[PDB]
């Protein structure tokens, strides 16, 4: 029934309502609830430097209601990891590759927490990337993500030493995108497909090669 929709430059004309709704939800959740004060904005929309033409949004929709989601951004452009937290990836280095995208802003609305949605969101990043031929995703993440990644069968490679970021233990890591990981998650969520891709076909790797130039 309810699906996670892939929204990008090529199809956002079908999702302008939904995108605006999600920017406001990001403000409610990341700013008001989690207190990431650096992201507070007076328009009540949580929008940063990595919300632009090249961003891909994976949003869980029930009708036109956003109930969860996350976003992906190219590592071939300046990214949050490369610009804000490069020291967190000092051991292995900060990724820069059309085949590696930075994963961020993972959220679930209160009404849908501790239910089926969470594992669907985990399957969604694997499904989208595999479809696009994206090999890995990178993230700056709170260290409590490690057991969550492991529970979902994600293959994780730490990029540097954990460090305190605004009173919270944080780290940089890559996740290997795997057909094997996805197949198990499809079995667990009881659905052969969780990502809906309406409108024109997105070629993410081509777009990342372009903005790399
Ligand atoms: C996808 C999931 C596994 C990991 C995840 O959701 N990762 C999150 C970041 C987890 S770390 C939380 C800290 O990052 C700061 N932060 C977030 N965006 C920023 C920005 N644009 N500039 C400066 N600081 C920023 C914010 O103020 C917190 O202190 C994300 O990338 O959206
Ligand atoms: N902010 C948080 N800290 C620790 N565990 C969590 N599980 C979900 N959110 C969390
Ligand atoms: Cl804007």
């Amino acid at each position: 029934g309810a699906m996670i929709h892939a929204i990008s430059a090529v199809n956002r004309h079908l999702y302008e309502d939904v995108l605006e709704q999600h920017f406001r939800l990001r403000h409610d959740i990341f700013v008001e609830e989690r207190h990431w004060e650096t992201l507070r904005r007076p328009d009540g929309r949580e929008v940063d430097s990595y919300d632009d033409e090249d961003t891909v949004y994976l949003l869980a929709l029930e009708g036109r209601r956003v109930v969860g989601g996350h976003r992906l951004y190219p590592t071939t452009k300046p990214s949050m990891m490369s610009e804000v937290f490069p020291h967190l990836a000092a051991v292995r280095g900060c990724p820069s590759d059309p085949l590696i995208w930075e994963w961020s802003r993972y959220f679930v609305v209160r009404d849908r927490r501790d239910g089926a949605l969470n594992l669907q969101l985990m399957a969604a990043v694997q499904e989208f990337c595999l479809d696009q031929g994206i090999a890995q995703v990178s993230a700056i993440m709170e260290t409590w993500w490690l057991p969550r990644f492991h529970e979902a069968g994600f293959v994780v490679t730490p990029l540097g030493l954990p460090a305190l970021v605004e009173n919270a233990w944080t780290m940089a890591a890559t996740v290997d995108i795997r057909r094997q990981t996805l197949d198990v998650l499809h079995d667990r969520i009881g659905m052969p497909s969780i990502v809906q891709q309406d409108g024109p076909r997105l070629d993410a790797v081509a777009r990342a090669n372009l903005c790399g130039l």
